[PDB]
């Protein structure tokens, strides 16, 4: 029997000299048990759901802040830098944003000048988003995901861009506008990032790279890359992820892990185990050497590196286990912290404490 996480060892002081050490949290997730492990482990936090654009303008002009504002105040309250996922994604985006004037869908539209208009519409609205957003959050907010997955994961067109409404529509001209508007109203000193999943693995690593670097010669005000690091036991490999960081270190930009969950399984998840009490320790042993040789390397890259974030606290609560489900006909556990379903460290906290 381990014992609690708020009995061991704080990961925040253990990494203070390197970088921050944050979680993905829900709004109801602000005390009681986790409130606790909040506090004693990670000086930095973000939203895994309240922040994204859905969740802050559900209705054009009508705004809501409570899950947002809730989880601003707690990292003001505790004193932790405060990420923001995100101003630009594909998913958990409000319909309204692709209507045309006359309410149909800007894709449908065939008139080059008709689109022409949509376009420049769409942009304002992207504007408008960010703008009432920033201005509500730049003195809280310590990074911000200006755009997230917007990087294809084959090779639809030259470039690699998602082809998502965004792309359809404005082609990479969302990007551009999100991170100057981004720049504009957060101020010089606001840190901006270029968020995404599998930036470890080439063409996608590639896709991101060139992007980065023709946005950056535009004068497009990027400052780092997000690793969302949805990875794996045996996947991607220490090589590869060390190369991916080192290549953008060496565009001038910081990287940041913003959504780390070592997965007991590969992809897709099958065959997951049913419950909790049926994976055997072997696979924690397993995740345990994964994570020592994660964080050994994060240290010796920490002058690149400047925070990691877990997307979740304890393995009571995961996005993982949802996908486990959906490849296992609705029956699936993962365990993919060092903290487990009743916050008593893993194995692996003693692996990456140490
Ligand atoms: O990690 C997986 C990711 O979630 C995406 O959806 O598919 C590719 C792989
Ligand atoms: O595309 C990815 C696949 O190649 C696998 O290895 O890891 C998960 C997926 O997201
Ligand atoms: O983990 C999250 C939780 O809130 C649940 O409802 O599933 C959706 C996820 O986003
Ligand atoms: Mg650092
Ligand atoms: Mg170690």
């Amino acid at each position: 029997v381990q014992p609690f996480a708020w009995q061991v060892a704080s990961l925040a002081d253990r990494y203070e000299e390197s970088f921050d050490i944050g979680a993905a949290v829900e709004p109801h997730q602000l005390n009681g048990r986790q409130g606790k492990v909040l506090k004693h482990h990670y000086n930095s936090i973000v939203a895994e759901n309240a922040m994204k654009p859905i969740s802050l303008q559900p209705e054009e002009g009508v705004f809501t802040w409570d899950g947002a504002d809730a989880i601003v105040e707690f990292a003001r309250k505790n004193n932790m830098n405060l990420r923001f996922h995100t101003l630009v994604w594909h998913n958990q985006v409000p319909d309204w944003f692709f209507l045309d004037e006359e309410g149909n869908p800007m894709v449908e539209e065939t008139n080059e000048a008709k689109r022409q208009a949509n376009k420049e519409l769409l942009l304002e609205r992207l504007e408008t988003h960010i703008k009432t957003v920033v201005e509500r959050y730049k003195d809280d907010v310590t990074a911000w995901d200006v755009v997230n997955e917007v990087v294809d994961d084959g090779t639809p067109n030259e470039r690699g861009l998602r082809e998502s409404v965004w792309y359809q529509i404005t082609g990479d001209e969302y990007i551009r506008v999100a991170f100057e508007t981004a720049r504009k109203y957060a101020g010089e000193d606001a840190k901006l990032f270029i968020n995404d999943y599998n930036t470890e693995v080439t063409p996608k690593r590639d896709h991101l790279y060139n992007l980065v670097q023709d946005l950056l010669a535009d004068g497009v005000p990027i400052d780092g890359v997000g690793h969302q690091a949805h990875i794996q036991i045996d996947w991607p490999t220490i090589d590869e992820i060390r190369t991916s960081m080192e290549m953008f270190a060496g565009l001038g930009l910081d990287n940041q892990v913003t959504e780390l969950d070592v997965s007991l399984y590969g992809w897709p998840p099958r065959p997951a185990f049913p419950t909790y009490d049926a994976i055997p320790q072997e696979r924690f042993q397993a995740q345990a050497d994964r994570y020592n040789q994660l964080f050994e390397l994060y240290e010796e890259l920490d002058a690149d590196l400047s925070s990691v974030t877990f997307w979740g606290i304890a393995d009571n609560h995961t996005w993982l286990d949802d996908r486990a489900r959906e490849y296992n006909d609705g029956v699936g556990k993962d365990a993919p912290f060092v903290f487990d379903p009743n916050y008593r460290v893993k194995p692996a906290f003693w692996r990456i404490i140490d």
